[PDB]
């Protein structure tokens, strides 16, 4: 079995959401 894409997924995305708020939260002018 590959059980490595699984373990990339588990910090990608962790590290992918840390941004996404960094950015959304900056990027709100008008709503």
């Amino acid at each position: 079995s590959g059980s490595w894409l699984r373990d990339i997924w588990d910090w990608i995305c962790e590290v992918l959401s840390d941004f996404k708020t960094w950015l959304k939260a900056k990027l709100m002018p008008q709503l």
